[PDB]
């Protein structure tokens, strides 16, 4: 299971961000609103979570062999993911998530402070004129093999477009001294 497929929990599903290696052991990141709902998931156990403040949650896979280092590009292709980097203002980048599929745009802010409402709020978040959908978060922003960050929220839809903002990836790795596969 690749960057932007589809985990669940019960009746929920979210986006898988990053397949990920922590001390060797296979695991993968995704929105900590999404782990907040649950210790079990399609693919293994949740072994950490964080949101609000932050967006990122950790799942050890129950099956290494899936932990597949590349993101799904749904269109039967897959970028290969080499290493984790710092997004900037103007940067092109593309999202993949579960609902909308694969979907590009720009970097056009950092640092925003973003209010969920009931759900709190998030700090230090990246913006972008990507659009994304219930079920995209969770996954994969990324610039060519550079995994960039994992998508938290936003406003609109794909159709009208909208603003959406992620959790950068390296703050995420180091919570929990993971490297991207």
């Amino acid at each position: 299971i690749a960057g932007g497929e589809a985990i669940t929990t019960g009746g929920s599903r979210c986006s898988l961000g990053f397949n990920v290696s922590v001390n060797g052991v296979a695991h993968a990141l995704t929105a900590g609103h999404c782990t907040n709902i649950s210790a079990s998931w399609s693919i293994g156990t949740r072994t950490g979570t964080s949101f609000p403040n932050n967006d990122y949650g950790i799942i050890r896979h129950s099956n290494p062999a899936a932990a597949d280092g590349r993101v799904y590009l749904y269109n039967g292709s897959y970028q290969d993911i080499t290493t984790a980097g710092n997004a900037f203002v103007g940067q092109a980048v593309q999202r993949s998530g579960s609902t909308t599929g694969l979907r590009s745009g720009s970097v056009t802010g950092l640092n925003a402070t973003v209010n969920y409402g009931s759900s709190g709020i998030v700090y230090g978040m990246i913006q972008t004129n990507v659009c994304a959908q219930p079920g995209d978060s969770g996954g994969s922003l990324f610039a060519g093999s550079t995994a960039l960050g994992l998508t938290s929220g936003g406003s609109g839809n794909c159709r009208t477009g909208g603003t959406t903002f992620y959790q950068p990836v390296t703050e995420a790795l180091s919570a929990y001294g993971a490297t991207v596969l």
